[PDB]
């Protein structure tokens, strides 16, 4: 599914996700809108070490989630990669809270570093009522 940006928006504040560990809604819009469009179908393929990003938040499998085909993978987040894969977003949102609970934080996303932090991230959220 393709989520509309209030649509998305509404359902991280429903989820929690509005002020977890420091990180503004804005900043998860931010972050979902530059990994994959809001789309939570959205994978990539890195060729260059075997790993995928899975989701609306481009997880990877190297550390957060198991597919199995990812040599010297942990599954931080003791989920199946397809959990993150699916239309309704709480397991996604379960494993991003656990990816930043580590002593990186929303930085852990190289995206938010290039594409949301310092900048005026307010237009993610503008009319949403969150």
């Amino acid at each position: 599914k393709v989520f509309e940006r209030c649509e998305l928006a509404r359902t991280l504040k429903r989820l929690g996700m509005d002020g977890y560990r420091g990180i503004s809604l804005a900043n998860w819009m931010c972050l979902a809108k530059w990994e994959s469009g809001y789309n939570t179908r959205a994978t990539n393929y890195n060729a260059g070490d075997r790993s995928t990003d899975y989701g609306i938040f481009q997880i990877n499998s190297r550390y957060w989630c198991n597919d199995g085909k990812t040599p010297g993978a942990v599954n931080a987040c003791h989920l199946s990669c397809s959990a993150l894969l699916q239309d309704n977003i709480a397991d996604a949102v379960a494993c991003a809270k656990r990816v930043v609970r580590d002593g990186q934080g929303i930085r852990a996303w190289v995206a938010w570093r290039n594409r949301c932090q310092n900048r005026d991230v307010r237009q993610y959220v503008q009319g949403c009522g969150v």
